[PDB]
């Protein structure tokens, strides 16, 4: 019980990763979809301002306000430093609902901004924004410190979201536990990355998961196929997906 | 004819009826369920102002927008005046995303005030709300009787509200009634109101497994009248 989202192409992209309690995206279902969980998240990191990665932010604020008891510890969310979308949709919840102005506090990150979420198990525990490849869209890493002669500390990559974007270059990628990759379309774009586009970068990288996200409901057919097919091609490397028709769970 | 809805107390209320192109409510997820049957929308009567009832409006206008042409109808949506969330929402949703700005059009109702749909099949439909600042719907059509014009309910929807005097839903031909409003409330009315079909939303997940057999059971006090109901834990068709 690790990781559960849903992702269609433009109507709602959610991804809620449990061991940090951090909820990728808000489009909207989310609260709906997991009720008193919600009561559960620490923070919420917005890839971008659109529509169908926001809109059910204000679900999860409200449902927090009503069941959590007067013991409810302020919601954080940070999205991407001058997403003017953010700024506005936040300010009109906290204007619509004044008995919500306290119940989340946002908050602008920068591209290569650290947030340090905890330390456990002997780590401290580190979110990172890196852009991804106009409109400034964030990609995430989840990472912990170590050390492998003082000793040499070093960043274990635990977990890599792509937001909308194009086949992440194997360097931001490499060392990745678990990707969550973007692929929306299965061949020809019209930007968003291809499959194809995307398990090159993972091969280079050497990762062995991926959960692949924000399909095309169209392909569903066609991918269900493709998917054995890659599997067959790289067969070291675990690929999942998550299909645009129901919720995903891991 | 025919109808798609999801309702689930206090997270999302949403339903489309689609015999006059009428979504009532529009909780979150109500675009991702339909996908491209939004375009279908012609109407959007909002019976509240809660999250739980429009937060997925900016869904349903923004996908229009998107897979709607030029020509594009704008979405014509009502609610209860003196609403301040609605015309918020509404503000917010056209200056974060000015494309949407003649997207859609909201507009203000009072008790009372009529709404007309078109004219089809020697007949006009109009839709006309109720207080319950909560609102309540009535679809009726004009029909001439003797040379006596006469308003036929074709549908009723309540909204979150307590059971309605059966003069309200006096001869409705379907009865769309919240049921968290106790059962009986809502029955008994039912019984007195002369009403043969009826469904319940807006239910606890609390009460799932124990409403089932109270339908079941009325549904033998009173054989002729159909009682449906909607899973809050799924969507409901008919
Ligand atoms: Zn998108
Ligand atoms: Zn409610």
């Amino acid at each position: 019980m690790n990781i559960i989202g849903f992702s269609k192409a433009l109507f709602s992209t959610w991804i809620y990763y449990s061991p940090e309690r951090i909820l990728f995206d808000a489009g909207e279902g989310v609260s709906t979809t997991l009720g008193s969980k919600v009561y559960a998240f620490k923070y919420v990191f917005l890839t971008h301002g659109h529509v169908d990665h926001i809109a059910g932010l204000w679900g999860v604020v409200n449902i927090r306000n009503n069941g959590m008891g007067d013991r409810e510890k302020p919601l954080d969310v940070f999205y991407p430093e001058g997403n003017r979308a953010v700024e506005e949709y936040t300010e009109f919840i906290k204007r619509a609902n004044p008995d919500l102005r306290f119940s989340f506090n946002v908050h602008p990150l920068k591209e290569g901004e650290r947030v340090f979420l905890r330390n456990a198990g002997g780590f401290k525990r580190y979110v990172q924004p890196f852009r991804t490849k106009s409109e400034v869209s964030f990609g995430y890493h989840i990472f912990e410190v170590r050390r492998k002669f003082v000793t040499e500390e070093y960043h274990k990559k635990v977990l890599t979201i792509s937001g909308d974007s194009l086949a992440l270059d194997p360097e931001e990628i490499r060392g990745t536990e678990l990707l969550i990759h973007e692929c929306t379309f299965l061949d020809a774009r019209d930007n968003h990355a291809a499959i194809d586009e995307v398990m090159e970068s993972v091969k280079a990288a050497g990762v062995k998961k991926v959960i692949l996200y924000h399909i095309s409901t169209r392909y569903i057919r066609q991918l269900k196929s493709v998917i054995k097919k890659y599997r067959e091609e790289m067969p070291d490397v675990e690929i999942l997906y998550m299909d645009p028709r129901k919720v995903f769970e891991m």
